[PDB]
């Protein structure tokens, strides 16, 4: 096929298996059911696909977290599949590998941390509850345009102190760098991004605010002062953070949620599970994966790895594994060990999962209470999309105002 890049010669022949992470062919399954097929009884730990330029692709949980702990040999400088974005990924702290990273990881950790989530918790609270009770009396909405894109965005936009009517342009370059369609390259969508960002970084250093960028702009990096450049690369981060990963999530846990009356039923008998259900939908739902380059050759679970090759670690396939989670597909929200690597794994574990797990647990709660019985639009087809972050094209849902309750 013309879309197969001709196997290099040190790729043994009996490990190709050619995936394509933007377009996986069992996709009509469901985006975790597509990748799953590479955890089927015949396919091995660690695998090469022709795909996307070619690249080794760890397949089961074991591999994937251990290449996320060796940062000597599995290195974050080109972390993106196809090789041209990952060689145009400049993101900080994400293209770093300790030492390096961790004087810019603690500034971000500062403006998304816990702390801060902490003092967002009445907004996010305020957010959900006013988009929910406005929809409520409708009987039905498109959840990814009505709830799961403006629920995360706004209290991003809010926390940055960005005009949410930059958001249709901010989300559309976003999303060509996780899920191109052929519009523009990564390069030209990072690019963009930081052309948005260099004037407002200019103008907060001049006169600093307490959002989220005056506080990354006007910081410092182990005592000296964060320069422009920095700034930026770290900024363009937290935008694609928190405009691309929640959003797609909520929509897969509300369309799992539509299909599944029992689940729903158990959430709103018994309220305090909502944390637990949250742990589990995470593994679940999982939706990320991207990977690194191999600083030099190197042996990996009897595998020839040669310096230069990119390695996809999917963090959406640890928790998907039967060697980490008995019966992986299942939902259970009562399952005893909640084993994954949704977040990441390693010296670069997600900085904004405590914003995500309160923006989820808020979710299902307030949604829940108001919006108990719900499902999915007649005939709706739903259809996922795969990429470095997979999503929920369209989610179409419908329920009798009758059923709902006014909290
Ligand atoms: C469902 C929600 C989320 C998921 C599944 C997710 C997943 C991840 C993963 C897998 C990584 C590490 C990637 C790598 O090792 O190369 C990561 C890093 C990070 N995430 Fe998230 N994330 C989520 C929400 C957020 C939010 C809301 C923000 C806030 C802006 C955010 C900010 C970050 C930052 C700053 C890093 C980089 C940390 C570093 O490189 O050291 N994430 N996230
Ligand atoms: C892989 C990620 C989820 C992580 C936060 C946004 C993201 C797309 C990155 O570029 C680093
Ligand atoms: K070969
Ligand atoms: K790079």
């Amino acid at each position: 096929n013309a879309n197969l890049a001709p196997l290099p010669p040190h790729v043994p022949e009996h490990l190709v298996f050619d995936f394509d992470m933007y377009n996986p062919s069992n996709l009509s399954a469901g985006v975790q059911e597509a990748w799953a097929v590479l955890q089927e009884s015949n396919v091995p730990d660690l695998v090469w696909t022709r795909c996307n330029g070619g690249h080794w692709i760890a397949t089961r949980g074991q591999l994937i977290r251990e290449a996320y702990e060796d940062y000597r040999h599995f290195s974050s400088e080109c972390p993106f599949i196809p090789r041209e974005a990952g060689e145009a990924y400049d993101f900080i702290p994400t293209s770093m590998d300790p030492p390096e990273q961790r004087q810019f990881r603690a500034l971000a950790n500062q403006v998304v941390g816990m702390p801060v989530v902490d003092k967002l918790e009445n907004r996010i609270q305020e957010l959900a509850c006013s988009l929910i009770e406005s929809l409520r009396p409708q009987g039905q909405c498109n959840f990814t345009e009505d709830y799961a894109e403006p629920f995360p965005i706004r209290i991003f936009m809010l926390l940055a102190g960005l005009p949410e009517e930059d958001i249709p342009h901010l989300k559309y370059l976003t999303d060509q760098m996780t899920r191109p369609d052929g519009s523009m390259t990564f390069a030209e969508a990072k690019e963009a991004l930081y052309d948005y960002l260099i004037p407002i970084i200019e103008q907060r250093r001049q006169k600093p605010g307490t959002d989220a960028i005056s506080i990354v702009a006007n910081g410092q990096v182990n005592g000296r002062p964060i320069t422009s450049d920095e700034a930026k690369r770290m900024c363009g981060l937290l935008l694609v953070g928190g405009l691309d990963t929640v959003v797609n999530f909520l929509s897969f846990s509300m369309e799992f949620l539509a299909k599944s009356p029992e689940h729903r039923q158990e959430l709103i008998e018994r309220p305090e599970r909502i944390p637990a259900a949250c742990e589990e939908l995470l593994r679940r739902f999982s939706l990320v994966a991207d990977g690194r380059i191999l600083t030099s050759d190197y042996e990996f679970h009897g595998v020839q790895l040669k310096k230069g090759d990119q390695i996809l670690l999917p963090q959406m396939l640890s928790g998907l594994d039967e060697r980490e989670n008995a019966a992986p597909m299942h939902v259970d929200f009562s399952r005893q060990k909640v084993s994954h690597t949704t977040f990441g794994h390693g010296s670069h574990l997600c900085l904004g999962q405590h914003l995500a797990r309160r923006e989820i647990i808020v979710t299902l709660k307030e949604w829940l209470t108001r919006i108990p019985d719900f499902s999915i639009a007649p005939g709706a087809q739903i259809q996922h999309k795969s990429g470095i972050v997979s999503g929920v094209q369209a989610l179409p849902l419908v329920w009798d105002p009758a059923t709902t309750k006014a909290v």
